């Protein structure tokens, strides 16, 4: 019985929990009001908070299904151990230990390695299963160039780009982005900033889509300068540039329909795309359809030499 170890920064799972998951977030320091009644605004303009957490719950729930579906050597278990909710990794990793795993394969449900999401995770995984002991962790660490994942972007952009009209199939420009980090990261030589360049140009050539662009978004709001351009403000300066009468935006970064994508995008991209002449597309995220769920599997099976 091996260990599945699943992680993610996390979503409130109710309502009521979003200060707590706002004061996590902020380390410790409760929000201001006006601070939480925003963030509360936009989960309800996004139709409400109670389906967001629960994309995660499947998607590990799945991966597990099907691992234990395609191959019969191993029996895996699914542990989810997310940044700011409940159950927080150490609680996922000391309940595996608890259950008698002594081996654990861990993966984040973010493609691109990154020091403060994907390096973050697994070594506080890491470290606290070497302080229970006897629990050694594999941990993925990228896995945006895994063949059936481009594949899984590459179907949804060919799809959309067929499904335009030919005015906007020749004049329209595909924005590949992820979740911004203060640019200090580069401190620690962190290649994330490199993979989602690497991860937008393998999808615009298997899409065979020419005019694209990298962007960034959601940065979080502190005295830091964070990961530019902005997906707000590169939508702008390429509209001005040269016209474009459709903006297709593929959130690469995220693995499911979250406020990032659902606000940040949906709404935060169309009020450009809308402010301006332009046509708005978003295509499907992955969440927890079998495509992706296959994609995510064979990762893991890779991982381990099978
Ligand atoms: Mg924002």
């Amino acid at each position: 019985k091996m260990g599945l170890l699943v992680m993610a920064y996390g979503t409130p799972y109710k309502e009521e929990d979003i200060e707590r998951y706002y004061t996590h977030i902020r380390r410790g320091r409760k929000p201001e009001p006006e601070m939480l009644q925003d963030l509360k605004d936009r989960y309800e303009a996004i139709g409400g908070i109670s389906p967001l957490a629960q994309i995660t719950e499947q998607q590990a729930h799945n991966l597990e299904q099907h691992l234990n579906e395609i191959q019969d050597e191993i029996t895996f278990k699914a542990y989810i151990g997310l940044k700011h909710i409940e159950p927080f990794i150490e609680d996922a990793v000391a309940e595996m230990h608890k259950d008698g795993i002594t081996e654990a394969v861990s993966i984040v449900l973010a493609p691109h390695f990154s020091t403060f999401s994907v390096q973050s995770y697994n070594k506080r995984a890491k470290e606290e299963a070497e302080k229970l002991g006897g629990l050694t962790i594999t941990s993925v660490e990228s896995w945006y160039d895994e063949p059936k994942f481009v594949t899984y972007w590459v179907d949804r952009v060919k799809e959309t780009y067929a499904s335009m009209p030919e005015d906007e199939r020749e004049n329209a420009m595909l924005i590949v982005s992820a979740h911004s980090l203060p640019e200090k990261i580069k401190e620690f030589g962190d290649p994330y900033p490199d993979q989602l360049h690497e991860s937008a140009k393998l999808i615009a050539e298997g899409a065979g889509v020419s005019e694209y662009a990298v962007g960034w978004q959601s940065e979080g709001n502190t005295p830091d300068p964070w990961l530019g351009p902005d997906v707000q403000d590169l939508t702008r300066d390429l509209f001005e540039q040269k016209g474009y009468q459709a903006f297709v935006y593929v959130p690469v970064g995220f693995v499911a329909d979250h406020l990032e994508v659902l606000y940040d995008n949906d709404y935060e991209c169309k009020v450009v795309t809308d402010d301006i002449g332009a046509s708005y597309y978003r295509p499907e995220m992955p969440n927890a359809k079998p495509e992706f769920i296959d994609a995510l599997a064979t990762v893991v099976l890779k991982k381990l030499g099978r």
